[PDB]
């Protein structure tokens, strides 16, 4: 799938690619042209995402994401161009479909013991968590800021299985830069809180804050037990 | 987009050297074929400008729209000498034009990292609606004003965004130079609301101009850390 | 039984040819194909094999289960490519299989007179004996490696078999290499005792190698008789 | 498969020549054309593969391995004149993928018994090796750093191979060759280290250096018993 | 690529009579046509550049750099002639140009392995690095200045890299010259600096300077190895 | 087939024509189209040795071959002309090409009974033998050094078979020629063993010259048979 | 197929028109107009025979060979001016081909019953077998007078074929000038033999001598049956 993969990777740059002449050819048609191959590319993408995880490629998988997630940004990034509430809608939709393509990744290289491509399909989920508030800004979407903070809450669940994972492998460089996206997780929870005015997402926020110094101990207990 | 860019400045001097001597020679004819060379020239410093983002070079991409601007000024210089309101219009269309071409330039900078660019761009911007304010007063167009007001007002805000990007790279004589772009905007904005008779631009420009105090604060701030 | 033999003979030819442009093509799906012909093959070759047991063609039936063995071989080449624990199993399966129906061969060759056919069997067997260890070896089973074990002891009485025959017809040629296949399992024996970490599995080694010597002894005796 | 591999020859020529006109042009539309047509040149010289090895021929199917990795090296040099990330990520793919097919034609060698296209098979993995630590440093990606660390490493264990086949071959020239290679990889490992900063890194070239005398003790054996 | 660079060389001297005629004559006609033919003989040379680098001649390439250089010069003495601010821009692009083509040129020269093309090459950037200063100080420019000072400190690092060069082929001469360059150029950084009144400048000209002695050492070294 | 081949010879002719015209013009592009128009009418040629096959006449297929020998020739004169690696191996390429197009007419003159076609068949692969060794030193290509030797000496082999045909036709003249050009070989073998400094390629030069003795003295009895 | 005739008849003299002219004018170019035009003319010579054949008028089939041997002089004698080898290659394969071609005429005559353009048709063949000669004297091809030994060889049996068809018809006049026909190759024989050094060749021409004598007898036998 390696191959499938590459070729769906064209697509996306050819996406990107689009946009740019778009923007500057002033082109509502080079736009919709696109919106059309951006998710073209991230559904190819899911098709290789299958193919991997029937091969048991894990760093694949992975990358067939990332690719879904870039699309997710392009999409966002033509929705602004074009002015269009449908584009926005679209990438609300492949933004929120690629952290749960990377949460497979992730059961993928749990499976496989690979707790280098567990991290990055985390990390990924929280670079949608963060596409999902951007995405939300501009619909100005009380759902869609919904659908982000609940995306971001489950990042930080998914950052802590990572951790587990390097801890069972006694890889403390992963362990620490788990935590790290459980953090991150927690500002975007904030700056979500504060865009849709939620006080109770204002806790959630808190509650993975904490929860972060917590499993940055674990990392340490992981470092003196490693060296 | 070197060889684009030096063809397309050809063409912006030709259409100058075009003026000159219809003014000298008093032809009507001459000075359709500056207005016909000025026009050209700007729209193929934005297929340059094209060239130049997709290529990511700022510097080709800010002169290009400098090219745009000394079209928009030439068009102006042009409608004054053959007495066109057609042309007066022409070069409004441009001059907005090439501020909102600068602000992708502006964009491009921020992404590369380049203040200097960036500064100049938003420079540019702040030409442009100097260049509105004159073709307005030419025209006798309120709207042309209006235009004028949005630009320069936009120009501050766009200053104001190369500052962050001047503090993060520690360049305070950037930071100072974007603060000196909205001090000229302020003053814009006030002979603007005086062309115009607004007092709610004469507000904007009171605005702009206590801003421009608080944005040199920052600036010293800057220059402290920096030394 | 003849035209049955080279029809599936073009079956296995085939799936291995469906291998070979699954590698380069790098397709999941060939890969599928090709064990399911495989496979196929391999049942179609024992439907010939019975044929052959009711004619009374002791090659055919040889030749008919080496067709299986070469099935055996290519579903463990294809498990490997695809990544497959079921191909896998599916490997061990049929080569485990293969060795019992060569034992069928080796009874009819027996009761034909074919000391010739009679060693073939037993050869099948070994390279049967050795294709369960390497399947074992890539799925990481212990019961494989039992399986393995197994079949490999009993390829050596299956040769001490051989070697009565060919005692009785005369033939110290086949005599002779009867005993190279049980020097052949005897090495098995030992390969498979050190990736089972078996004991015991190394006694048995060590048994059939003291009997091949035994048997090699006979091997003289025969051929002095011969001449 | 001889033509055909001709062919896809001239295909990489002529990517090499749009990439030396685009250059002289300055043409970023000609720099797009050198990459379709060196990207196409590698898929159809896997394809040629494909052919080789199913034709019996190492010394094509070698060759159009060796296409394929001028292509990435094609690639990298066309994505430095283009400024292109895509371009480069499209380099780190088929340069990757040079290596693993390097792999399959080092397979083809071995059991061809030509531990000269064996050798040269390998050759080309560390060549790939090197260029993707070329990729990484102008793509600053630490997991093309990573990809370049497995594969040169992987290359000294397929040098190794290459050892084995030149051994049993009697042929202490290849075998010499193979450990020069080796040693190449050692170089690339620390210089990976260096890049990526890993101490790890740094064990692993320590590790096939030491590695690399072992082999040339082995090699000094060889000669010894070829005189 | 020798005819083609003979006839650029011819319009390069016509550019030159021209000047000349149109000073003793006074006409702004003739500067015009100067001012065309210049540009064109750089542009054609730009073409024999690439010719030359197709054939693998770095003479030719050179020497057609070496024209465009020329032309700059010429340019600029026209644009003063003439009191062309358009002219000084035109000059100022080629100016840069130039040393941007000699940078090709010295690419070629080292994969030639010829020191004494590649030295000449920097050369020619020395002396557009001088000629940049020139223009930024008759046109009034402190892009210009900027410019030049971009350009000079590269000349330096290009400087090096002939050191290299000259290092490798033994060559003590070229090497010693090499050093002289990077001298001329921390003249020439000063000089800007002063110009442009940047202390940053006046620092990297410090620095320059100080390389050129370390270089220099180099350069020792080299001759006691040589003799 | 006759039509056709010389339809191809004319091809032939005018790439050589394009040759001597590009030398004389100096002409980059003119020597491209000389390689195309040379390869095209070398593949050509071979379509023609098919029909030359399939209609029986090994004349026609004979000189079909001697215009891909008369290619290659030429793809050599062109590339060092041009200066061309791409171009050389182009040559290399056909210049094998030949020598096994070659074969296959010996084999039809065998078939036929005609020891002259097959007899100037072997020369056009001592022909390519030498072209290889002057292709090798031009591109400095040890692989082609080898291909050269590897040729050369099947050739001689070529020429063995030529003179058991001409014996069994009883034509001396035919069988004095064919160990001419097997002493030809034992020339090339050396030289091309002087310029590989292989001592095994030397020992193959020394055993073919020893066996065109041997050959001779075949040639001496044959003669006395005929008379 | 008449009007088809002549104006290939009008090429066939504009080709030698242009070589008149070319001689005069000393015209390379011309020469090479004059190759085309004779050759184009022999090739639409042959699309006419195939229309005369089909028509079945021996006349007009008779006439278009005839105009193809003018062509291979006319090929031979612009050659001769051009100093062509390739000229000279293309005359000898032309004048080849017209004696294929004027067996076919002779064929069809003979199926008509008219032995006038039977005997006319192997006339042509003469004719060839001369200019085969020719052709091989300027050119210096063995291989050249080889053909031109078969050609003329093969004219001698074509006649007495002729000689048949006059005595069945009656004509005692075609018949005497077939013999005639026959001793005129006989002296081209040995004019080949002389040239070529040929003892078989010699032979060959004292059996067609000695033919033309006993064909001369069959003649006198006609004549007395005729009256």
């Amino acid at each position: 799938p390696e191959v499938e993969l590459l070729r769906v990777v064209m697509l996306v740059k050819e996406a990107e690619e689009l946009l740019t002449l778009a923007v500057i050819k002033g082109s509502e048609d080079d736009l919709q042209k696109a919106l059309r191959t951006a998710v073209e590319a991230a559904r190819e993408a899911v098709k290789v995402l299958l193919q991997a995880v029937k091969r048991g490629d894990p760093e694949v998988a992975l990358r067939a994401v990332e690719l879904v997630v870039r699309v997710a940004e392009l999409l966002l990034r033509i929705a602004k161009e074009s002015g269009s509430e449908l584009a926005l809608k679209m990438a609300l939709l492949v933004a929120e479909e690629a952290a749960r393509l990377a949460k497979i990744v992730l059961e993928l290289a749990e499976k496989q013991g690979d707790p280098e491509v567990a991290l990055r399909a985390v990390e990924l989920v929280v670079r949608v968590a963060e596409l999902l508030l951007r995405i939300a800004k501009e619909s100005g979407s009380e759902e869609a800021l919904e659908r982000a903070l609940r995306v971001a809450e489950e990042a930080a669940r998914l950052a802590k299985r990572v951790l587990e994972l390097a801890e069972k492998q006694g890889d403390p460089e992963v362990a620490r830069r788990a935590v790290e996206l459980v953090k991150r997780v927690a500002e975007l929870l904030e700056r979500i809180a504060r865009e849709s005015g939620s006080e109770e997402a204002k806790e959630r926020a808190e509650r993975v804050r904490e929860e972060a110094r917590e499993l940055q101990e674990r990392v340490k207990e992981l470092r003196e037990r490693e060296g």
